[PDB]
């Protein structure tokens, strides 16, 4: 009944806040809706797989929070494979290439594409990480789409398909869906273009031995019984003294402060004595998760090693099931499989075929882009639906439609008299992800240590020290990256 | 706490399907989250005003489910006043005129504003009522704005500012928030751009006396303890044979069947066992509603008539708190009133006000419109912001934004098991109205009644009679209106003889 701190949510977030409380001395409770923690984090055990991440699992460079927590819980990471060369495969045919950048033959091509990238790195300057609504153009570039952007800037049809999987594959969901000043926000927050595509040096250069899902499983094993499974909030009541937490399966919970550590939109799923504040009541209605199965086929060897190719296929065009892939093979060699996303309306049309209808698309499409027969003959397949989760409303995170990020997303971390919020999307850098996740806990759980007087305000925001393990390197560009005209640039010195 | 068929929600919608349920024999229960009937309608009575419509208020011609509902109940309607002229009030200056159209003299700006109303009706032909996912061209419509369709079609700003009015007004929302698809959709399925927008022989014609939740009210009265009030739903299982329901103040209920009767999205304060199927799931994450703020300004006179003025007036620019007012005074002539909106970003900016502080604006906006010292000295004023709603999340209805309708349109009214879906989001005829509340409703009821075996399937779907009360006079063009140009289709006639 009684405690400090009642914690809404048992992913990666309301666990780093749970803990960070703790640690500090308080009674602290997190009532977590599913028979599991998680969240968006999901280690699937069996023998034939040993484990595998069925929702978020890369890290890397930058991502210093996730890194020293997980180093702490004793967790270690091994590098995703980038050895040989990545694949590009555009009208139906395969480009192996080097660098994180596919490479682009056609000189006006290569103009274009280079512009586009550049341009998006020169907006996203402009756009405050802590505030992106005080942006200089932020009324101008939030009732946009990222679709009318890219109509606009990209002269060739060869870059507006790789923007496009771009968009996609970072917020799973389509460019005519998405606010573009909250795309060059979310880019931005992650370190830049360079950054966020990157696997050497980037979003998806490492994965945590045995699975992510370790994190939050091994944070509720330090807080003893004060984790409660199968607990969803559905009311909680400030009228009182003391704040009021009730759960699905009837049980009462008092505390001084509250973390709500779940989606945005989720808490819908709550009703509010006093009701919500007008802006914040109608901020969790407009705020969508996207759409994404995560899909790894197994096989019997990595057997794309010996032609030279890493395992990553970039597949441009509406045909394909699956636009990115990943090497996915275990650190020891074996276990080789791929990931693969089917991602946005992807999600929504393949969703109607079955587990086995599914594989046999992805060991095709997969044959055809690695020239290999050899990807037609799994072992072992595993799948998730994000789409289909009442607890998560899908992945990998909460996007913003036009006109939204101007109007309401100044109250996505403004407290309602004793409720404090965390979860990935109120980060300010990795939002989306992991890092962002324990980012926003861990300030939420300090807010409420400065309201009850215990630290002092310049305390509520902390730096990270950089990894060891993971240290960054700097992302670089050429002086031609730099100095290169665009299309229209070209075209206005002829 | 067993019955055949649990309502969930008290608006208009799920009291018309649990009048027709009950009258059709069957054992009902409404559960309703709020201490009152009637939802996005609430009739407020007090000594200085009588009665008020707070929230939905007008109906009109070619809303025969809603007149014959109210007529078996007992009400009748009025007509909005519409006898002296409007006032189109542009660049701080107002233009008095007559009909529905404000009058447009600039021969190029003409054929623009023209072009541009014709050209939403000419799109909307393409788009079937109860599929606007099956329009020819339904996905390049769907992944475009409003406000980018705006942008392609009107060479002119002043059809564009009337235009961006004309979205503002008829959906509560921005340009640029809401889907292109969708929102000619909306307007078709009005009947189109001439009914939408008129108060004579359109749906803002009339209004009920004595105020439209009466509506809820009276069949409230007509079920009598099967109405219970400040019980919000949470949770609904269908894992067993008979489907459960259980409510915030921990009472159980149990059916055969169930009706949702509520805004799509706020399915979502509502723990389902076992969990929605994926489109569902995602689709109640992706329907806002929009944003409003209803405010009546009461005087000792209707002032404007005096100047022959009706009360109408459509204001433009980024100033001005209200984009649209109506003379709401009562039918005896006493109680004189003007209704206004404050829509979409405004009602979100001028909330921070207080009440004191939103009357001076408006009464100096009026002033100004009407040029009338008279209007600074209201006697009193009542006001809604529908944004602050828990159980309602906005006004008018439900947007859909770029590429949602497209996406999962298909669910909105899908059956799930034994749960089936009411509200006026899922009408096929004035969606987002009073009118399609009862379409709804009524639809949702015969589903059930289909399921059960007692009605054939050719009858969940009804046509109704015209009211005898409130005939429709067609919507009719003119041979030049039919004809005449668009500005680039003037243009092309220019460089063709140029030649
Ligand atoms: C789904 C996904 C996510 C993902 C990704 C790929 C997929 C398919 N890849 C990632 C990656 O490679 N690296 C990375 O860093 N992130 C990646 N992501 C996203 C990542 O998983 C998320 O950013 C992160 O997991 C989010 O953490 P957070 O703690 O903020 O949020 P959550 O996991 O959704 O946890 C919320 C918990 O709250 C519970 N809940 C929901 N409603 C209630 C109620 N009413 N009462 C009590 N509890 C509730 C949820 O069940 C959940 O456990
Ligand atoms: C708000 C508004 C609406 C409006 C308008 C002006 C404003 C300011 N002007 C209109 C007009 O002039 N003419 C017209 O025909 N319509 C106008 N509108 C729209 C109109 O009010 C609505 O279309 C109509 O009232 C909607 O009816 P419907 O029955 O479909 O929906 P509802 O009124 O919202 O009723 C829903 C009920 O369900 C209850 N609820 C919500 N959640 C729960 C849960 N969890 N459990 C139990 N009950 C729940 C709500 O409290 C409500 O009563
Ligand atoms: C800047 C030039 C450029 C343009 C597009 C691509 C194709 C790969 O793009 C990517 C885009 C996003 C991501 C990150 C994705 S992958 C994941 O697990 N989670 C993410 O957020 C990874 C790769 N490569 C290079
Ligand atoms: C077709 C040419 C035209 C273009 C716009 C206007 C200005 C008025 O536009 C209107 C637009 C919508 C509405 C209906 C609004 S008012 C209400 O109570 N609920 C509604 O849906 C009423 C008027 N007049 C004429």
């Amino acid at each position: 009944n009684k405690c400090d701190v009642v914690v809404v949510g048992g992913g990666i977030s309301g666990m780093a806040a749970a803990k960070l409380l703790h640690d500090s001395g308080l009674n602290v409770v997190v009532l977590e809706a599913r028979d599991r923690v998680g969240g968006r984090t999901y280690t699937l055990r069996n023998q034939k797989v040993k484990y595998v991440d069925l929702g978020g699992s890369y890290v890397g460079p930058t991502q210093n929070r996730i890194l020293r927590l997980a180093k702490e819980l004793g967790l270690e990471t091994y590098k995703v494979n980038e050895v040989e060369r990545l694949i590009h495969h555009v009208k139906g045919k395969s480009y192996p290439f080097r660098g994180p950048f596919p490479p682009v033959w056609n000189p006006i091509t290569y103009l274009d594409h280079n512009n586009f990238w550049r341009t998006m790195d020169d907006m996203g300057r402009e756009i405050p990480s802590d505030a992106p609504w005080k942006a200089p153009l932020a009324e101008e570039w939030d009732n946009m789409t990222m679709k009318e952007l890219l109509d606009k800037l990209c002269w060739t049809e060869s870059a507006k398909q790789l923007a496009t999987l771009f968009v996609n594959l970072c917020v799973t969901a389509e460019t005519h869906e998405v606010s573009a000043l909250w795309f060059l926000w979310y880019v931005k927050q992650c370190g830049g273009t360079t950054r966020i595509i990157s696997t050497t040096n980037g979003g998806q250069e490492r994965k945590f031995v045995g699975g992510s899902g370790q994190v939050s499983e091994r944070i509720m094993d330090l807080l003893g019984d004060r984790v409660k499974l199968e607990r969803p909030v559905i009311y909680i009541d400030q009228t009182r003294e003391n704040v009021l937490v009730e759960t699905l399966n009837h049980e009462m919970y008092e505390a001084k402060y509250v973390i709500s550590a779940i989606p945005p939109t989720l808490g819908m799923k709550i009703h509010f004595n006093p009701p919500l504040p007008m802006m914040r009541n109608q901020m969790i209605t407009r705020v969508p998760l996207g759409s994404v199965i995560k899909c790894i086929v197994y096989y019997k060897e990595p057997f794309w090693r010996k032609k030279d190719y890493c395992g990553t296929m970039i597949i441009d065009g509406e045909e394909a099931p699956v636009a990115y892939t990943l090497d996915d093979t275990k650190p020891e060699g074996n276990y080789a499989a791929i990931m693969g996303f089917i991602l946005a309306h992807k999600a929504r049309k393949l969703a109607r075929l079955t587990k086995e209808e599914r594989l046999k698309k992805l060991c095709e499409l997969y044959a055809k882009v690695l020239g290999s027969l050899e990807a037609l003959e799994p072992v072992h397949y595993e799948e998730k639906n994000w789409c289909e989760e009442q607890y998560s409303g899908g992945c990998y995170t909460t996007y913003f439609p036009p006109g939204i990020l101007t109007q309401y997303g100044r109250v996505l971390r403004q407290p309602v008299d004793r409720i404090y919020f965390a979860g990935t999307e109120t980060a300010t850098h990795w939002s989306g992800y992991m890092e962002g996740a324990v980012e926003a806990g861990e300030r939420a759980a300090r807010e409420i240590l400065h309201a009850m007087g215990k630290i002092p305000e310049d305390e509520i925001w902390q730096s990270e020290p950089e990894s060891v393990d993971v240290p960054a390197q700097p992302i670089t560009t050429t002086f031609l990256e730099r100095h290169l005209p665009s299309v229209p640039g070209l075209l206005r010195l002829i």
